[PDB]
């Protein structure tokens, strides 16, 4: 028989994303996490596979992929994907349960943007790899390493690029993604879906709220605000594509700036990235590849 699924044993349910159920189980005697997928999630288990198996994607700032698997309990097929396993769980609980240091809070957003940059960029040659845009990034789909710093995960929307042709391995639906983080022209679909580097520049949008989700609890002489969603004060809990494109495109808002953050030199920075991936022009926004030579730069300085 097969070396992975049937080596597994599941110990605890970590709950639903958007298909199938995540699970901590122990290969080998190590604590690795398991999505599982019934058979008519086949397509999403498939396509999740697909992305993770990219030749040259692994990077310390993606989630560390084991395998895809099938298990057959006697009664159905589960379809299996195994990842790494990190105890503190997404960026999302982690800055619910904890506030950070200003080395905390930079080596967060750092090494998010470096996750990122690695996605969005194409490696050329023979194990050449392509360049990738998330489509949901959010504080829920990034983890949270031992070490303090972050790995991407929940790939399965992903868009890879033919850069020969600029053209996308999929046929783009619109407005997938959380709708809370949807880039302004995603909310009132003026993206132009056939330019992939319009799925990189709403990524960075998305990325710009998380750095906002994260800043908050940077505590510098015991001041911070508390955790909040972006939007927390414009929009209900789950809002509508409506709801959001009234607020982020109409009366174009943003996540508001606390005036704390001009204080120092490392929340000044931050914020100004926020502004600079904030913009209604995607064209406009910063790349992932500059903000992490800018928090590259920061962390210098900082001596992290
Ligand atoms: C490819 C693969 C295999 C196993 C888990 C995940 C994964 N996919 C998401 C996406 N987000 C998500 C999902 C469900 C419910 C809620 C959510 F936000 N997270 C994780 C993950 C991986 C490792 C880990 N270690 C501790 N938790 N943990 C979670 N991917």
């Amino acid at each position: 028989g097969g070396t992975i699924a049937r080596t597994i044993v599941l110990q605890e349910s970590i709950g639903k994303g958007r298909f199938g159920e995540v699970w901590r189980g122990k290969w080998r005697g190590e604590e690795v996490a398991v999505k599982i997928f019934s058979s008519r999630e086949e397509r999403s288990w498939f396509r999740e596979a697909e992305i993770y198996q990219t030749v040259m994607l692994r990077h310390e700032n993606i989630l560390g992929f084991i395998a895809a698997d099938n298990k057959d309990n006697g009664t159905w097929t589960q379809l299996w994907l195994v990842s790494d396993y990190h105890e503190h769980g997404s960026l999302f609980d982690y800055l619910n349960r904890y506030t950070v240091t200003v080395e905390g809070m930079i080596k967060l957003a750092l090494s998010t943007a470096s996750g990122l940059a690695h996605l969005h960029m194409e490696i050329v040659g023979t194990q050449g790899k392509p360049a990738i845009a998330h489509r949901d990034l959010k504080s829920k789909n990034i983890l949270v390493k031992k070490n303090g710093t972050c790995c991407i995960a929940d790939l399965g929307l992903a868009v890879r690029h033919d850069s020969a042709t600029d053209t996308i391995d999929i046929a783009p639906n619109h407005r997938v993604g959380t709708k809370r983080y949807m880039a302004p022209e995603v909310l009132d679909d003026s993206i132009n879906m056939k330019h992939f580097e319009s799925f990189k520049r709403a990524d960075i949008y998305a990325m710009g709220l998380v750095f906002w989700e994260i800043a908050r609890r940077c505590s510098i002489g015991g001041i911070h605000e508390d955790y909040q969603l972006p939007y927390y004060d414009l929009v209900p809990s789950d809002p509508s594509v409506e709801e959001m494109r009234k607020v982020v495109c109409e009366q174009k808002l943003r996540p508001n700036i606390p005036n704390r953050w001009q204080s120092c030199e490392a929340l000044r920075v931050m914020a100004k990235i926020m502004r600079e991936c904030w913009y209604a022009n995607g064209a406009a926004r910063l790349t992932a590849l500059r903000i992490k030579k800018t928090l590259s730069q920061l962390s210098q300085q900082e001596g992290i």
